């Protein structure tokens, strides 16, 4: 099973949307479920690293966020914490609060003000028969 919709990329079970065009996180997560997906969770290096090499370099939101409890950051498939990539001293929810998972252009996480206007953002959805 490894169809995906036009402009989606496959990768090992899932699909994957490189959207381009500035968007706060909770216009991305509303773009993603506009395509039919969400917002992209990790759960792996291996697709972390397919993220990184495809990602945009000037900075993109993940499906990743601690809006319900500060500090307690969940994914939009609902899964655990388990694999991080955290940029070394991040989360800091610095300002006057980041609540919103970004990947850097190296691929580490840094969590941002919510309000940010980045430029790309990662959906995924499953791979079909
Ligand atoms: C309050 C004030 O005086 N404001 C002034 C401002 O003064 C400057 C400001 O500092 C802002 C930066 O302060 C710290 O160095 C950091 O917290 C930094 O955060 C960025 O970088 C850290 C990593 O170190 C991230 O954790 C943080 O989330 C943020 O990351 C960036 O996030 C954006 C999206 O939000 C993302 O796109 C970027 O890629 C990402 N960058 C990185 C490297 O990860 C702060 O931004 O306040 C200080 C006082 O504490 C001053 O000393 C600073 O000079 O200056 C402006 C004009 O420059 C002025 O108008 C304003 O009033
Ligand atoms: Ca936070
Ligand atoms: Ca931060």
């Amino acid at each position: 099973c490894n169809t995906c919709p036009e402009a989606w990329i496959y990768f090992q079970k899932k699909c994957y949307y490189f959207g381009e065009g500035a968007k706060k996180w909770i216009q991305a997560r509303y773009a993603c479920e506009n395509l039919h997906g969400r917002l992209v969770s990790i759960h792996s290096p291996e697709e972390q690293d397919f993220l990184t090499k495809r990602a945009n370099w000037r900075g993109s939101w993940i499906g990743l966020r601690d809006l319900d409890i500060e500090g307690e950051f969940i994914w939009m498939d609902n899964q655990p914490l388990d694999y991080s990539n955290w940029q070394p001293g991040e989360p800091n929810d610095a300002g006057q609060g980041e609540n919103c998972v970004m990947m850097l252009g190296s691929g580490k996480w840094n969590d941002a003000f919510c309000g940010s206007e980045l430029h790309g953002w990662v959906c995924d959805r499953l791979a079909t028969c």
